């Protein structure tokens, strides 16, 4: 696997979005992964509708603003036969009736792949696939108020995750020791973190569970 990867550089990644006061991080994580796989497939980067996922993917197990899972979102897209663009179906930050319209579908998927629960497997997936949906333990004030640098939380769990995000790459800080990170796109707007991103500690014992529930859609 290369020593660093940043799929933003290759065109795979839309600007940072903001989920607002809705428990829809899973929908943002899933749209980010499918944005990347649709870009690999077609060469077009098209922002996808989280609202479509929030409003419509109850049968697959999602719960709107009460949470959900990226794999359930990928199963919805396969069952539904499509997913609308963000432009056609903009984000409202509350769970509403389903308004999917196939005319405005711009993405599809054929299922999903669950990555083995190990950081080396995650690294190989990031290097060979594109952006990867992951779950993390974000439930510390240190993450809420993260500003810059490598995030390392000694109380983080590797087994109990509570937030869905997107790994867009990995690398290292030049600067001392234990300097590797996962480049993670959050859905808390651009003013959180580093332009909306967090450098997450890498190869530190599966810090915050980043490799424990990683997946991506097949297209
Ligand atoms: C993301 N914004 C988010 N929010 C929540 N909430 C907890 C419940 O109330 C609102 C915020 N939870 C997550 N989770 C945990 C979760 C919740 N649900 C509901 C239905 C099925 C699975 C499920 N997981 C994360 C979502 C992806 C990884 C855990 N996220």
């Amino acid at each position: 696997a290369p020593r660093s990867v940043d799929w933003r550089e290759k065109g795979y990644v839309t600007p940072v979005k903001n989920q607002g006061q809705c428990g829809s991080c899973w929908a943002f994580s899933a749209t980010g992964a499918l944005e990347g796989q649709m870009f690999r497939k077609t060469g077009r980067l098209i922002s996808l509708s989280e609202q479509n996922l929030v409003d419509c993917s109850g049968p697959q197990g999602n719960e709107g603003c009460n949470g959900g899972l990226m794999d359930y979102a990928f199963q919805y897209v396969q069952d539904n036969g499509g997913l609308d663009s963000e432009e056609s179906y903009p984000y409202e930050a509350t769970e509403e009736s389903c308004k999917y319209n196939p005319k405005y579908s711009v993405a599809n998927d054929t299922g999903f792949v669950d990555i083995p629960k190990q950081e080396k497997a995650l690294m190989k997936a990031v290097a060979t696939v594109g952006p990867i949906s992951v779950a993390i333990d974000a439930g510390h004030e240190s993450f809420l108020f993260y500003k810059e640098g490598i995030y390392f939380e000694p109380d983080c769990s590797s087994e109990d995750m509570d937030h869905g995000v997107l790994v867009v790459g990995y690398g290292f800080e030049s600067t001392s020791d234990n300097n590797k990170y996962w480049l993670v796109k959050n859905s808390w707007g651009e003013e959180w973190g580093m332009g909306g991103y967090v450098k997450m500690a890498k190869d530190r014992r599966n810090h915050c569970g980043i490799a424990s529930a990683a997946s991506y859609p097949t297209v």
